[PDB]
């Protein structure tokens, strides 16, 4: 019984850290989309999309 609530306590501390895990991948793969705007600069595209990831 000990033993059985030890090893639950231990799947959430690792499906915790699983999932803070894909969140670093997902932050660490993630990068600016960048559009070139008349030859003068590369503009940030993608505001959507990055404020939702940044809420969920």
């Amino acid at each position: 019984a000990i033993v059985k609530d030890v090893l639950l306590v231990a799947q959430g501390e690792m499906a915790l850290e699983e999932f803070l895990k894909q969140i670093r991948e997902v932050w660490n793969t993630y990068e600016l989309d960048l559009v070139n705007y008349q030859n003068k600069c590369r503009l940030i595209r993608g505001w959507d999309d990055l404020f939702n990831k940044v809420k969920e």
